């Protein structure tokens, strides 16, 4: 039995930025009041923990990674109520506390229970449930799923489908649901309309699909690695563009392909000139850009207003706009009901214990989406 | 008889920046196909005639400015069938040529056919209709309001109700219609939210007018001028807040007043600075804020992307987002039927002639609109 012990279990530990993970023994303490002890079954590796590792996105170290995940709850603390032993759920970067005045708002999902703004690296009590070799180890963005057991708040939980494949919908965790929801929800990309994607990742195609589902006309699919091309154009993409291919700035490229511009460019890589060039290949009248990439800390943008006078909508979000604990399950319920795939996003499957290896996959272009299995 | 024949006549022309205007005498020569020369009624002095004085704005001198007006149909060229000899009209700082992508949008307003972007000075056709001192004279915004005569393009002349007072009705022309459309049709405020407007000039308060005619529960008008202040509450302004009186920055004392940021925030000033307290003090989540203001040339704000990322939503547009021949009409409809009143708007009246008197009330301070009288 495990239910109101420490557990002993393993877990993928940054302990210093720009270094490997080390797989160490680590324990978790049992829930506390409102928390949920959850069995990782599988993770996948997002741009997001990798951005911790390059020193590019700051949080309290050392830590516990990973947020895109699936997993059965183990046990759960006194008052919980929407999950039980047994369930299968998906941990959520963003909570849904349901009592904010973010949650509140029908438009928002940025719910002030986040760990997002300025990391604390702690659940919602202000403390950590993880020790290593005599050290205290912080979370990271609420969830840290990359760890055989993981302790997470109920409202950062979401029960899902009994018969969901867990090594399939934890993408819908976190770059299935952004990428996607990016365009539905955040942008709201219009029938018959023209959009630019930057960025061919797990979350930047999700985006394409996105698109694809709201109905654009065009959809061009922007890149640097052409080897992205083919999942796009599979996925929704009208046509594929590499900047690297051309003399001129990619957005008077962008703009003189579409008439001035598109109706709808999306940041999906998280580099100052590529937020740049989104914006600038959206037509200055009707144009809508969003940014969905996470750029390097601290790091600004030079804008001239009358970029915005002549008619442009700028915005961003985050988890492409869904409130996380209601709208994450009815994406689930979709997949199981196949009005989306996500086979063509997982392009690698390894053990917890190949993580590295992962993140190497990561970093050479050849995966979109590796997932590990517990 | 003028029709079909030069009509000498008085305009004020710029020669120089920062230089008084000197009212002097023109030619106009008659309007060509599709062109429509008016005997100007009212016109009022808007920031933005000012900000081609003071250097801020660039457009090709000399040159005759003004565009915030309204007068009658003195003749019209061949092919004009929208309006006749002896018809009240409106001209347009924007045209809707009915034709562009942009005119067909219906979300969109900047009519490719505009001399706003990078400015020419002219008329659609590329030419000047006025002569002075044996040289041509410039074009601004294509209207030229500042002279007794002028020749707009068809498609940026509007007719109104016969029975319009003009010397009220030309401020629908501009400052109006932008500031009120602002918050109605670009932010779209929604009813019981939180507003912030900085800027309390004749466009700012017509922002404060929009935010009550949408239904805002708490409109706080912003302004460095403590004398704008009664106008802003008797206009629907919940609070009135002075930067001057605070030891912390505005957007942070705006957001502790309002739950960590209002719902709406326009910037309707033209400066740097205020763009980005305007940005900052709507709520990181489900803010937007909308830019009104025209900035100084050439000068760009410093922006960190997390701005946006968190959920918040930024964007400009000019004319407050209406089609310009087909909304003023309607607007100048809903002032004869009592709907708003534009009284409170207009401190002072003066004759033509003293324009330059008319500049200096709007350089101390001391009005909000000053219509100029033929
Ligand atoms: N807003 C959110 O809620 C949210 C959610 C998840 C991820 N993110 C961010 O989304 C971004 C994308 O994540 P991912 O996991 O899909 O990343 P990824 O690294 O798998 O994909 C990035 C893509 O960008 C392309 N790219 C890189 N540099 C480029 C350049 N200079 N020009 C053109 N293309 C370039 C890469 O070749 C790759 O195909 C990351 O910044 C991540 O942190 C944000
Ligand atoms: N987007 C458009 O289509 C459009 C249309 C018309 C006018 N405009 C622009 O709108 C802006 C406002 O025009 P207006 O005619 O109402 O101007 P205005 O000069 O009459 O009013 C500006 C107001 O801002 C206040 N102010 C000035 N500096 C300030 C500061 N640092 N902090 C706080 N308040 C400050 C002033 O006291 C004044 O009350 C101008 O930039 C004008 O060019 C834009
Ligand atoms: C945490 C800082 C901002 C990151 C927002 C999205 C990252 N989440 C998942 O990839
Ligand atoms: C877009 C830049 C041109 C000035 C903005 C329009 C302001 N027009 C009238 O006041
Ligand atoms: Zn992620
Ligand atoms: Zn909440
Ligand atoms: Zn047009
Ligand atoms: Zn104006």
């Amino acid at each position: 039995s495990t239910a109101g012990k420490v557990i002993k279990c393993k877990a993928a530990v940054l302990w210093e930025v720009k270094k490997p993970f080390s797989i160490e023994d680590v324990e978790v303490a049992p829930p506390k009041a409102y928390e949920v002890r959850i069995k990782m079954v599988a993770v996948g590796i997002c741009r997001t923990d990798d951005h911790v590792v390059s020193g590019n996105l700051v949080t309290p170290l050392p830590v516990i990674l990973g947020h895109e995940a699936a997993g059965i709850v183990e046990s759960v603390g006194e008052g919980v109520t929407t999950v039980k032993p047994g369930d299968k759920v998906i941990p959520l970067f963003t909570p849904q506390c349901g009592k904010c005045r973010v949650c509140k708002n029908p438009e928002s999902n940025y719910c002030l229970k986040n760990d997002l703004g300025n990391p604390r690296g702690t659940l919602q009590d202000g403390t950590r449930r993880f020790t290593c070799r005599g050290k205290p180890i912080h979370h990271f963005l609420g969830t840290s799923t990359f760890s055989q057991y993981t302790v997470v708040d109920e409202n950062a939980v979401a029960k899902i489908d009994a018969a969901s494949p867990l090594e399939k919908v934890c993408l819908i965790g976190c770059g299935f649901s952004t990428g996607y929801g990016s365009a539905v929800n955040v942008a709201k990309v219009t029938p018959g309309s023209t959009c630019a994607v930057f960025g061919l990742g797990g979350v930047g195609l999700s985006a394409v699909m996105g698109c694809k589902a709201a109905g654009a006309a065009r959809i061009i699919a922007v890149d640097i690695n052409k080897d992205k091309f083919a999942k796009a154009k599979e996925l929704g993409a009208t046509e594929c563009i590499n900047p690297q291919d051309y003399k001129k700035p990619i957005q008077e490229v962008l703009k003189e392909m579409t008439d001035g511009g598109v109706d709808f460019s999306f940041e999906v890589i998280g580099r100052l000139d590529t937020m740049m060039a989104s914006l600038l290949c959206c037509h200055e009248a009707c144009g809508t850009s969003v940014i969905v990439g996470v750029p390097p800390a601290s790091q600004n943008l030079s804008i001239n207003p009358m970029l915005l006078l002549t008619g442009r909508t700028w915005k961003g979000a985050v988890y492409g706009g869904f409130k996380s604990k209601e709208g994450i399950p009815k994406l689930v319920a979709d997949f199981m009901a196949k009005k989306f795939s996500l086979d063509a996003l997982i392009t690698h499957v390894l053990p917890f214990e190949k993580i590295n290896e992962g993140f190497d996959l990561l970093h050479s272009g050849k995966s979109i989406r590796t997932v590990l299995t517990f």
